[PDB]
């Protein structure tokens, strides 16, 4: 078979209703994701989108919502050290992790308790 | 703040122990995806990793395995039609969304019940 598949366009994350001011609060300015508009269409849906590099985040209303905390999105990060401290400046709990050798990461919950891994190259 | 993150690295789909042999069949053989080798460090954690363009899939094994039936990874696909015919004559089940009117796409579950979704822009 042919090689269709050309990478990950985006991940989408779940949330309650009403998750906008939290998920703005945490994505965009705490992890300093840029917020980007919704097709008009979706609007009507709650949610917010984010960019990171040249993929999104979806935060996506659910009815019944239950966290992820398996299961997660691990986010490519630039100066790794810098990133964890002005997060833990914010008052953001971090989770290290050594368990892969030659990468840097740590684990946070955003403000609905889904799971989010941060990672760089050693 | 300046701008740490960029881009997503990776998604991780939990899947249950002894995942690997339909985890193949599936994300290498069905979709086309080309397997990854783990570290070393982390065989003994069962599961495996995919490449898609510059971003992975990794497959991890959990004992209390939950399929994510809502919440999902987004892949781009180029030419989807023919790739969603391809699936289709391998007796993939697909669920055609519509919603998104400047997009085609689609979702699939993988063989633990996860939602996958592929689409593509419109020309």
């Amino acid at each position: 078979m042919r090689n269709y598949i050309q990478g990950i366009d985006h991940v989408q994350v779940a949330a309650p209703v009403g998750c906008e001011e939290e998920a703005r609060a945490f994505y965009g300015e705490t992890i300093g994701m840029e917020e980007i508009p919704k097709p008009e269409e979706l609007k009507k849906r709650g949610g917010c989108w984010f960019k990171c590099g040249n993929q999104e985040i979806h935060i996506g209303v659910e009815q019944n919502f239950n966290p992820a905390k398996r299961a997660h999105p691990a986010f490519y990060v630039l100066k790794i050290d810098e990133f964890k401290q002005e997060l833990i400046k914010q008052g953001i709990e971090v989770i290290d992790d050594h368990a892969r050798p030659d990468v840097i990461r740590f684990y946070v919950s955003d403000p609905f308790g889904n799971r989010i891994e941060f990672m760089e190259n050693k």
